[PDB]
C-alpha cells in the first residue's frame, strides 16, 4: 500500500517516528506486510481548505484490494486519528482519496503485480 | 472537491487571493459548497511538458459526481483561464486530469462520504 | 502522457538530462509523440519505503490507453532501470501507480481530448 500526506503544517510539526508510525499502524489496518507499506509526508504546503489556511491535509491510499466501504471508513478514523493527535490537525478538515488499485497497474521491481499472465 | 496544480513556475509569481479565487470560482463552477472545497498549490517544481521548461502546470481535480464529458470541457475552460492569467501558463501547457470519486472512497471527518 | 516521481533522493543527485532523458524514452515506450509528454520529478522527499528511509521512489504515470498487462511490465522495466541507473534507486524500493485515463477526463489546452460529442 501507499499512503501520502501533503499539509500546510510546518516540517518542524511533524514529530520523529511519524513515518514509521503510519507504517507500522497501516501495516495492520491492511493486514498487509510492512515491508510493502510506502508512506509520503510533504508538510509547509501551500494549501486551503473551505477558503481557510487553518491546519489541514490532503491525503490518498492506494491498495490492491482491502479498499471498501467498511473498511475506508476505518481507514479514515485511524488516520484522522493519528494526523488530530500527530499533526493537530481537525478531522474535519482532512480529505482521504482511497484507491483500489488492480495488480496489473501497480509497477514493482521491474514488473507489476500481475505476474499470472502474458 | 480537491483541486491540485503542480507548476515550475516560481512561488513569488502566485499571486495574493489565488488560493481564494480557485476555491471561489470551482465552488461556482461545480455547484458544491465553497467550505468542502480544498486547493492546493504547488510552485516551483521541476518539471518539463513536451521536453521543455517553459512555464507548464500539471493538475487534478477530484469530485463526488460532477465530473463529466461537458463539465469538464467547461472545468478545462475555466482553469487553464486562471492559469493563464493568473500564473502566465498557456494552455496548451497544461494537463488536468479528472476524477469521479465514489463517495466511499472519500474519507474526511474519521468516516467517508458514504 | 504523465510522469510523476516523487523521492527522497536529494536533487544534488538528480543529473542533468533526466527530465529529458524521461521524456524521450517514455515517447518511445508509449508511441505518443514527445511534444505531449509530460514529467515532473520531486526529490528531496520525506519517506519511508517498508519502514527504511533508504533511497525509494513512488510514482505514477497517466496516459490515454497504452496501459496494460504486458505494456505496464514494459513500462516498469524501462523506468526502474532509470531510476536505478540515474538516481541509484533499488527496484524493489520503486512503486509506479499506472492510469489508463479517458479521454473525456483529460483536461487540455482550454477543453478536453473529447472532441468528438457535445
Ligand atoms: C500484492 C498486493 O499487496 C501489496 O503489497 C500492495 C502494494 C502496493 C504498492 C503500490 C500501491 O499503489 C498500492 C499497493 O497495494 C498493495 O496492496
Ligand atoms: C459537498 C459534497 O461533496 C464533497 O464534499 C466532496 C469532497 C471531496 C473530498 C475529496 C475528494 O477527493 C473529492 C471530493 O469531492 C466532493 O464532491
Ligand atoms: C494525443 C496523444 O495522447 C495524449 O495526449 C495524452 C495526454 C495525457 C495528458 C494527461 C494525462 O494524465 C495522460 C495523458 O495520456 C495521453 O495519452
Amino acid at each position: 500500500p501507499m499512503f501520502i500526506v501533503n499539509t500546510n503544517v510546518p516540517r518542524a510539526s511533524v514529530p520523529d517516528g511519524f513515518l514509521s508510525e503510519l507504517t507500522q499502524q497501516l501495516a495492520q489496518a491492511t493486514g498487509k506486510p510492512p515491508q510493502y507499506i510506502a508512506v509520503h509526508v510533504v508538510p509547509d504546503q501551500l494549501m486551503a481548505f473551505g477558503g481557510s489556511s487553518e491546519p489541514c491535509a490532503l491525503c490518498s491510499l492506494h491498495s490492491i484490494g482491502k479498499i471498501g466501504g467498511a473498511q475506508n471508513r476505518s481507514y479514515s478514523k485511524l488516520l484522522c486519528g493519528l494526523l488530530a493527535e500527530r499533526l493537530r490537525i481537525s478531522p474535519d478538515r482532512v480529505y482521504i482519496n482511497y484507491y483500489d488499485m488492480n495488480a496489473a497497474n501497480v509497477g514493482w521491481n521491474n514488473s507489476t503485480f500481475a505476474l499470472e499472465h502474458h
